[PDB]
């Protein structure tokens, strides 16, 4: 229908929205329509529930009433406090993700994690030496792991002056954070101090609350997310370039289709291993299946895509539609961005909805809790549930749409530097020469307010055309992939400068750099370039963008990009427009403080113009053409 | 007027409300009226702002729409997540409070905190030995302090299985927390994990979220609050019984009046020490003042009351009215419960409003930031500001309304056990004999929804009539004090059994046990009694009540009281009544799990009936009349 066509740009999504409509299944778009219009105070941020002297709303009335809360807080404080807690929720998701990776590596170091090993021992020694472990190159790998585990855990403590990975930032960027009071000291500490500041009668200055919001988000990018990325590479291998496929067509009628959903790869890496055991493959064969086919959703799909080339089934707004195919025999979920509607839609079919984390509980789900010491045993049990669910699949309701699209994935910073001969010198020369005018990381989510991936794909096309290389992470990866932009042949869709560089390296114009925690790879690349050139990150021709973000995590990623000197664009505004002072600080004031600011622009073509203008100005300050 | 009469039960509050009305000064009651009626969805908790697919509201509509959020969360999840963040904000207040006391003690142990010492070396050695410091009885005091600092910091890390002070709870209670997965592991970790669970698509089971809320609150009472209390006694002294006074009459017309506001006594102890320096006193008398007069507000006033006997000017809803007296020459604030309206009301007078913590910033306030390495220097500077403001006090607008009421304060557990001869046996004997039928800790705030202190005083009167001893902390202290119930002579207002025990020990029927962190003193006392009798805290004839609470911290205290087996009464409900399942869990379901539950009752007499009934049932299970 006209309505179905306006919800997404993808054929596989349209087909499933027709199927869901015919079957009477409501989707995220339907509930988004119901929640429209939204509460004007909640939209603007001028509402507060932090105590039961309230709840309060700030209104502009003729009689001057309701200008302040019961405690006396004005709109600036109330909007800033809400935005501060919004950021802290996002940093906390990445905080727990990074914490689980430390526990897993500690379990490996102690020999209490059957089925886990240190896949990349060379990276473990490099990271441990970088963070100061003594004799990281020669001591036994388990000892080196235990000492890195200790360094990581101490960043989750309250005794550090600065996070351990903060050393990667240029000295000028560290001096700036120090003068401003933004230096992140502890991953959990900043979140706790934010929750304390936003309590009634604590931090009642909107400038102070936003400064600590930056510090909280910086504890994510250079802490929770960076620890998660680096330890994931140690535990499961550093990504290298590889081919794979994307979209709902990666589901097979003839196979047990297991969709992994969530973020943490500690579970899905063992799910994948259980599917390869001979006895488990025998059960699938005894059930009439040709194979066991694992496919990814959202960031845990990105994780298996970067390290294993596991095909990605879809991104955020594709998750419900993947069950509508009738071929999803099991959804295995850990945490974050797993819509509870999946439980009800799975109940419409044979699909087993299996939760695996103590933090990711869903009423009505099948809970098989997974920890490092039992993951190999539990994941074997979970795949068996999927094989059993496969036997009850109704074939008359199976409709897997579309043909999978080829993609190239696995562009970690190690892979990037390897493709350049080992140093960033060829990369820097291309920028100086003007072949690659700059880099933009397009990151983030889908959002029902925006036609699915319309802004992600348009902005990607606009940027590579202007010789601006795109680094894609998160749910943008699937948008760039389904658009055919994640393959080296996509250089024909770039400008002459970017196309020529890409064709000499054999890489696509859009580099898939992983999941949402892997946005720390972009911080690492930016820090590595600024240090080499002897400048700040705010001098590099770079930018960040999330045209269709939804989550608190995307807010925290955008905030730590801005606080790190990266001009960051958002397609939709946060719930802050009720305060002009907070809005001006987010859009303009931060430029005077951290060298970068937020941009809110729903037109992806204007967004490309704005990101390009920042790049052009930074190129001028570097003395480039 | 009739309106002024309905806002408070006290004459000193009535006089300042009459004064503020003639001077055209809006108070917290005026703003509460503007915010009434409140938003229904915010009141019920059935609104969510956790992502920008929303904001969402859950409504009971005839057309069936808006039953779920955009992500699919129902009312049970949305209300439970809101309550979880509500609890986390309260636990974070106490967390940063305890973290600051660890920092002060560490600065003292390092010799980098002029003017601070270890005023109770005896308690330092006892506590450090209790938590496992080697040779704590004989090693140098600073060395023992450094080891206790390390132990305390580790509870602010992520490597422990249980907080250090949890060993105080009886084994049966620790085994229960373990089976339920409620054991608090890290003060900051539980807060960070709660913010992760409440992110979209993580924890979507209201039972699970509520269980982690109890864990998050238990990390407060047995962690942040208990560390804050014990380290404050080590740094500033263990409280002992002493006489003092309460209400706005503690302000002197002929003296420089410095009101200390907030929670942390690291500041106000050095403020008081600054007013006792001879050269500082000479400056006040050279300015025309008879002396410098320090008086307390809220919990930092409780701290100076417990350890120094400093008179208390008032509690929560008295803070604005204390400036309206015209005699408040300076307000010294740290953090929590400091209404931003105090800056505006101080601007109506000569009053200087001074902030001292980097976490408690107020636009327009005079910021003199205090840290252990410069507190002695800065606090002298703050008192000099107070003397200078005193020279500008307009005498025609001064109106100190009442005569202070005598109180007795300082009833730490150490003081209680000393009064009993060193063992709990005389107390246990009184309870077995029926002279003291039970204990109820009356804790918590004021709230404009309830006539100030009307429910606090009425419940306190009702409980001591029934031979139930009351333990008072927080802003209840000022209510019980102004009603004359904090002196030994108040035994005449108690039943025959409690009066006899009180006259025998020479103590009041209401024992002031300190600030809001000092509610950990109540947990310690219950744990000591349960351990001595070989039962659970849920077997003791005990109760908790906050008849006029408002803050997130009061909610957190109530949650860890219930989770520890103490039946807890709230005069007003949290924003949870939009979910019957969550309300039934808090009011009934928790009884089957932790042995206690919440009670919501705005009638203080019925609150006494419910509290007394729980105590009677527990006396029966112990085999008592
Ligand atoms: S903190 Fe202030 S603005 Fe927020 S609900 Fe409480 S009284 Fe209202
Ligand atoms: S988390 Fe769910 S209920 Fe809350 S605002 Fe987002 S979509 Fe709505
Ligand atoms: S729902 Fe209460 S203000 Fe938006």
């Amino acid at each position: 229908s006209k309505t179905i066509r306006s919800r997404s740009i993808w054929d596989d999504a349209h087909a499933m929205l027709e199927k869901a409509k015919a079957e009477g299944i409501s989707t995220v778009w339907d509930r988004a329509a119901e929640q429209t219009p939204a509460c004007k105070f909640c939209e603007l941020g001028t509402t507060c529930r932090n105590c039961i002297m309230g709840p309060c709303r700030i209104a502009n009335r003729k009689d001057g009433k309701m200008r302040l809360g019961v405690c006396g807080a004005d709109a600036d404080v109330i909007v800033a406090r809400n935005f501060g807690r919004f950021i802290a929720g996002g940093a906390a998701g990445h905080s727990d993700h990074g914490r689980d990776l430390i526990e897993t590596l500690e379990a490996v170091a102690e020999g209490k994690a059957p089925g886990y090993t240190i896949r990349d021992v060379a990276k473990l020694r490099r990271i441990a030496a970088e963070l100061g472990v003594a004799d990281a190159a020669t001591r036994p790998a388990h000892d080196v792991a235990a000492d890195l585990v200790t360094i990581c855990y101490n960043d989750f403590g309250s005794r550090r002056n600065a996070l351990a990975f903060l050393a990667r930032a240029p000295q000028v960027r560290r001096d700036l954070w120090q003068r401003l009071g933004m230096t992140p000291r502890g991953v959990d500490r900043e979140i706790a101090e934010m929750m304390h500041r936003t309590h009634m009668g604590c931090d009642n200055d909107h400038t102070s609350l936003l400064v600590h919001a930056a510090r909280t988000a910086l504890a994510d990018g250079w802490g929770g997310s960076m620890i998660g990325t680096e330890l994931s590479d140690i535990l499961f291998g550093t990504p290298r370039p590889r081919q794979s496929t994307v979209n709902l067509g990666v589901l097979r009628k003839d196979a047990v289709n297991i969709l992994v959903h969530g973020h943490n790869p500690v579970v899905s890496e063992m799910i994948l291993a259980a599917t390869r055991e001979p006895a488990v493959r025998q059960a699938a064969q005894d059930a009439g299946a040709a194979d066991i086919n694992v496919a990814g959703l959202c960031c845990t799909g990105n994780e298996l895509l970067m390290r294993q080339g596991i095909p990605m089934a879809g991104n955020h707004l594709m998750t419900e539609l993947a069950i509508v195919t009738g071929a999803a025999d099991a959804i295995v979920a850990d945490y974050q961005c797993i819509m509870p509607s999946l439980v009800q839609i799975a109940a419409c079919y044979h699909t087993r909805f299996v939760t695996t984390s103590p933090k990711g509980r869903f009423t009505g789900a099948t809970h098989v809790e997974v920890h490092p010491h039992n993951a190999q045993e539990r994941c074997r049990e979970i795949v068996m549930l999927a094989i059993d669910a496969y036997t009850r699949r109704d074939p008359a309701r199976v409709d897997i749409p579309s043909q999978p699209v080829s993609i190239m994935s696995g562009f970690s910073n190690e892979a990037i530097l390897e493709a350049l001969g080992g140093t960033p010198k060829p990369l820097i020369d291309a920028v100086v020469a003007g072949q690659i005018r700059g880099f933009v990381g397009i990151v983030g989510c889908n959002n029902p307010k925006i036609r699915q991936d319309s802004a992600n794909v348009t902005l990607t096309r606009e940027l590579i055309r202007r010789d601006i290389m795109v680094l894609a992470t998160g749910c943008v990866t699937t948008a760039a992939g389904k658009a055919g932009l994640l393959v080296p042949e996509a250089a024909s869709k770039a400008g002459e400068g970017l196309a020529a560089v890409c064709r000499s390296l054999g890489v696509p114009p859009v580099l898939h750099m992983g999941s949402c925690v892997d946005n720390s790879r972009i911080l690492q690349l930016c820090a590595l370039l600024a240090t080499t050139l002897g400048v700040d990150i705010s001098d590099l021709p770079v930018g960040a963008s999330s045209p269709e973000w939804y989550s608190e995590k995307a807010a925290a990623i955008a905030m730590y990009a801005v606080a790190s000197g990266i001009p960051t664009h958002l397609g939709l505004p946060p719930n802050i427009l009720g305060s002009e002072n907070v809005t001006a600080m987010a859009l303009h004031g931060l430029q005077d403080v951290v060298g970068a600011a937020f941009m809110v622009e729903p037109d992806p073509v204007k967004a490309a113009d704005m990101l390009e203008a920042h790049i052009v100005a930074r190129r001028a300050r570097l003395g480039l053409t």
